[PDB]
């Protein structure tokens, strides 16, 4: 419906420029008739989710690359895709004019955008905050009579979440994660630094902390918001580290095991919020499978844990098979979920690289890797940042798919936005990953899924410089003759009878 307005900032590709009177958008979503496929294409050279259509053919000849769909080889069901409504994201979005705010939220949450259905909500402050606070800073309030939501929630985050829900046609799921407890519950009496809950699981400190989760859910429920899931702590490994610079709360895996078994599990299960899912870990993948082993081999903890949340710092290398793969092999009934991902966090790299195709490819390659290792969903970090990658009270700046420039009442949609959208827009909740078998060695990254209504979706990423002809075979339906251009990403969709 409206094309990308491209702008270059001297990186490898372009951003798309939106403002108070213009943003790129799609027509309302429709499928091609049976016998036709849809292709959405983005390229380093500047194409941004451009739609074209082609015939599904009865016949195929040639010794070229064939990707054969395995519709009956079924893997995980997909929860969805989204990002985080941090204080920084909320401040950046609301710093735009009301029209530009609307176009930004439509970009992420509407069917005229990329159809996000997950929002992660910090429980009080984190690094992507300008004020340090918890919901219960009054000391020694063990019954949490003075628990309350400040304006960061009631004036910024909650109204924006309500606006996102109004724009979405897909049901949206909220995920909550805490960084720190009130400091009077902590061994070090500070929001940051090395420190854990005082005492031991099953005591007043741990029971008060578990009750804070219920107070949080109660408070959001008064604002007519309900949660799909909570995590047991954002990055529990970080609070074990001397000098940790921002909000944290340290748990060893044994500590998290016992806290879930004795306090958090029982407290959530006894509340009106018993249907909220509990995700463990919420941390980097090299903690697996060890953390999963420690927690899930205790039946009293295991009975409360619905899933394992993992963080992806895309700037850094770590094994996928030995972490995610091995965890799925040992614990196939406990879903894996990616709860946070980001790029640009290395001090020596520019936090925000406007128009970086490389960072876009990092996003889509990560998502493909996650989906091929059984992960049910993928959640970006901050929904929007400023050109510095902030605000952030400890200057821990990073990149974001949307960058706001308040001085021009403008926002920029990064390659990362389109790379995420190649998945989020075209993979409804309840889709199932299926197999896809390559006929020969090749340089492409790809994943196939089946929609709840039986339709097919295939994403093909080409991180190489070479255009690669290929054929996609759907054994029931026929052949898609296509090309994967160098430095491109494509999403293919078709009906199946
Ligand atoms: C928002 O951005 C749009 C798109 O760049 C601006 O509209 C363009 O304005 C230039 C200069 O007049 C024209 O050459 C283009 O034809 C316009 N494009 C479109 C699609 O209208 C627009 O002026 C900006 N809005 C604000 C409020 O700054
Ligand atoms: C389990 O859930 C119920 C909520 O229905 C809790 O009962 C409340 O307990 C507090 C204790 O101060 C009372 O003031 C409330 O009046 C009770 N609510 C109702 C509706 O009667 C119960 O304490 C919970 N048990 C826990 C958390 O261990
Ligand atoms: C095995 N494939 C990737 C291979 N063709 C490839 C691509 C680029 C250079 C060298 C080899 S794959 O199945 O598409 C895949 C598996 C995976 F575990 C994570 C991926 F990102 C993608
Ligand atoms: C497809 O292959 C069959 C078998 O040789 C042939 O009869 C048919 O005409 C071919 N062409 C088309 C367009 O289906
Ligand atoms: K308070
Ligand atoms: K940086």
């Amino acid at each position: 419906a409206r094309p990308c307005i491209p702008k270059s900032f001297g990186y490898s590709s372009v951003v798309c420029v939106c403002n108070a009177t213009y943003c790129d958008s799609f027509d309302p979503p429709t499928f091609p008739a049976l016998g036709t496929f849809s292709r959405y294409e983005s390229t380093r050279s500047g194409r941004r989710m451009e739609l074209s259509m082609g015939p599904i053919q009865a016949n195929h000849t040639g010794t070229g690359l064939l990707l054969t769909l395995q519709p009956e080889q079924k893997f995980q069901k997909v929860k969805g895709f989204g990002g985080a409504m941090t204080d920084a994201a909320a401040l950046n979005i609301l710093a735009l004019s009301p029209p530009a705010q609307n176009l930004l939220l439509k970009s992420y949450f509407s069917e005229e955008g990329i159809g996000y259905n997950i929002i992660r909500v910090p429980m009080a402050s984190c690094d992507f905050s300008i004020r340090t606070y918890t919901y219960a800073d009054t000391p020694d309030d063990f019954q949490l009579h003075n628990f309350s939501l400040p304006e960061e929630d009631t004036k910024l985050k909650i109204p924006l979440i309500h606006r996102a829900l109004q724009l979405a046609q897909r049901p949206v799921s909220l995920l909550a994660s805490p960084w720190t407890s009130p400091t009077w519950l902590k061994t070090n009496g500070a929001v940051n630094g090395k420190g854990s809950l005082k005492g031991q699981p099953g005591d007043i400190y741990h029971q008060t902390w578990a009750r804070y989760f219920v107070k949080f859910l109660d408070a959001y429920a008064e604002h007519k918001l309900q949660f799909w899931a909570v995590t047991a702590e954002n990055e529990p490994s970080a609070g074990l580290l001397s000098g940790y610079p921002f909000q944290c709360l340290g748990f060893t895996p044994e500590h998290q095991r016992d806290f879930i078994a004795r306090d958090l599990g029982p407290t959530l299960a006894n509340s009106t919020h018993h249907n909220v899912r509990l995700l463990m870990l919420d941390d980097q993948r090299l903690l697996l499978p060890h953390w999963a082993k420690v927690v899930l081999t205790d039946p009293e903890a295991a009975k409360y844990v619905h899933g394992i949340a993992v963080h992806w710092y895309l700037d850094f290398l770590a094994p996928a098979k030995a972490t995610l793969g091995e965890t799925h092999r040992l614990f196939p009934n406990t879903m894996l979920f990616a709860s946070e991902a980001c790029v640009g966090s290395k001090f020596w790299e520019q936090s925000v690289r406007l128009g970086s195709w490389d960072r876009g490819m990092q996003y889509s390659h990560s998502i493909i890797t996650n989906l091929l290792y059984h992960v049910v969903g993928w959640t970006d970090w901050n929904l929007a940042l400023n050109p510095e990658g902030g605000p952030n009270w400890v200057r821990n700046f990073v990149d974001s798919p949307i960058i706001v420039d308040i001085t021009k009442d403008t926002f920029y949609k990064q390659p990362m936005f389109y790379h995420l959208g190649h998945f989020s827009k075209f993979i409804p909740e309840g889709s199932q990953r299926v197999g896809l078998v390559a006929s020969q060695k090749n340089d492409l990254d790809a994943v196939a899924l089946m929609h709840p209504d039986g339709s097919a979706v295939v994403v093909v990423l080409n991180r190489s410089s070479k255009d690669v002809p290929l054929t996609i075979k759907d054994p029931a339906v026929g052949f898609l003759e296509t090309i994967s251009p160098g430095y491109s990403i494509h999403t293919y969709l078709w009906r199946r009878q």
